[PDB]
């Protein structure tokens, strides 16, 4: 038995950005690879460089395989997303452990049945202030996005002193608060 791969639930694609300008923003987006099992995930994870160490207007993003992560993507247009907003002296303290604790939320289903919802994660490193942002399939429905949004607030460690929203990228606004 200790010779088999963990599987994951899904297979997940890692996504990188760098803002280039002289590329228009979807050229921007590099598919990193791919993996579908815990022990791949890590090697991967060890590999690349922590999101506080990359340049500022870069994004890593982490997306089911087969959901491109942008808004024009089928099971992302009638969507939105769960925004961690992060001040400047945030990126030291919380940036990177936020962010792994997403991808572990992600990629270890955290979320009951409404993890299928899921379609993936991005934190953007912004010199105006990171942001990390969980994006689920569909805005209308309160029950998957509002118990997304609660176990996702407690997993990060987050106080009910702080709020965090729901914003849809067709407005991409509040539409969900907890």
């Amino acid at each position: 038995e200790h010779y088999i791969k963990h599987p994951l639930q899904n297979r997940w694609a890692l996504w990188f950005f760098k803002n280039d300008k002289s590329k228009t923003w979807q050229a921007n987006l590099r598919l990193i690879s791919k993996f579908d099992t815990v022990e791949d995930f890590w090697a991967l994870y060890n590999h690349i460089q922590l999101s506080s160490n990359l340049m500022p207007g870069c994004d890593y993003s982490l997306f089911k395989d087969g959901i491109e992560p942008m808004w024009e993507d089928e099971k992302n247009k009638r969507g939105g997303r769960w925004l961690i907003t992060l001040n400047k002296q945030q990126r030291r303290s919380d940036l990177d452990r936020f962010w792994l604790e997403t991808l572990l939320c992600l990629i270890g289903e955290s979320f009951d049945d409404y993890s299928d919802d899921v379609c993936g994660a991005v934190v953007n490193v912004r010199a105006k202030g990171d942001k990390i942002a969980i994006w689920t399939t569909e805005c209308e429905n309160r029950d998957a996005v509002t118990h997304i949004g609660r176990v996702y607030k407690e997993r990060l460690g987050l106080p009910p002193k702080i709020v965090i929203g729901y914003q849809s990228h067709a407005d991409t606004k509040n539409r969900f608060v907890v």
